[PDB]
């Protein structure tokens, strides 16, 4: 099982390149969902680990599709697995953006944007970008209704839909409470 | 009402100075609510709540006021010397406190817990480049080290009651993180 070795190298590489905590969470989740959805677990974990490397959001860090490709083949990963990972990540991040493995990776990514973890990230992002808690259309509170509260209805697989239900319900109890703590938050 | 007009004056001033205001507005509403239940002087409570942050070291240097600047503006705005002195004694102590000072302190701490405290913790982490969890500067660490202890330091019966709901909700939020992120407590 050389795939253990290869998976471990990608983790170190990615951790090096770079948040890592998001990537790690998404990979753990992708592996879990992929197992229940009969996807290729190597592909799903690997795609999860590198799903952010080619994004335009990242500054000096952003890698090219071929840089990522070359690194995987350099680690000894096969052409077909490297090709399939690239098809996943390149299908996932272009401006204004499936197979079993692609759907699982996307689901994992989206699950990480809801629930208690999703709420944390929403407020973290707002803090980083100088945005308000509420009071603006760019605020974190607004983004729950613009985006986060709809994600459950866009999940690809039965397994991700299952996991979503609990995370979605909790975000709702969170919003209800926030609205109670701050009357006129809207 | 002369005090209604003075509070509205102070409100517009503070909002103009800080131009954070949302925190101050929430703290003033909470403080007046507690103050009324506790039979504290409501004008002093509201005024202190409104100016409680203006001298705080955490404000940037382009905005932060000296104590004399706060004092002078209050007096110009028509607050009497004695009331103005009371307000100054509260905010310099915050940055035993008086009865009104304890009410303001409680309101300020209430805003740091519950659903609103959760949001604020994560916003701060994002502002300072700190992680969600995984080290001692992380938001998660900050819950254990500081925010989960605030309920023990509430001054008033009214605040203590309000803090129980908020604290318990924050405990539910932690439980949810622990569930969704296996190993979160040990993660680095
Ligand atoms: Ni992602
Ligand atoms: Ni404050």
């Amino acid at each position: 099982m050389t795939e253990l070795k290869q998976a471990d190298q990608i983790r170190t590489w990615v951790q090096s390149v770079l948040d890592w905590l998001h990537i790690s969470r998404v990979a753990d989740l992708a592996v879990y969902i992929g197992e229940k959805e009969n996807a290729d677990l190597f592909i799903v974990e690997t795609a999860a680990l590198v799903h952010d490397l080619i994004d335009v959001k990242l500054p000096t860090i952003r890698l090219s599709v071929s840089e990522v490709y070359n690194q995987l083949v350099t680690f000894g990963i096969g052409k077909e697995d490297a090709d399939r990972v690239i098809h996943i990540i390149t299908k996932m991040s272009f401006r204004d953006r499936l197979s079993i493995e692609g759907k699982v990776v996307q689901d994992a990514d989206r699950l990480d944007a809801i629930g208690a973890v999703g709420i944390a990230r929403a407020f973290m992002f707002a803090g980083a970008k100088g945005h308000g808690l509420y009071g603006d259309d760019q605020s974190a509170y607004a983004h729950f209704f613009h985006k986060l509260l709809r994600l459950i209805d866009m999940m690809n697989t039965d397994t991700a839909r299952e996991l979503a239900e609990e995370r979605h319900e909790f975000m709702l109890q969170y919003i209800r409470q926030l609205e109670k703590d701050i009357p006129g938050i809207d």
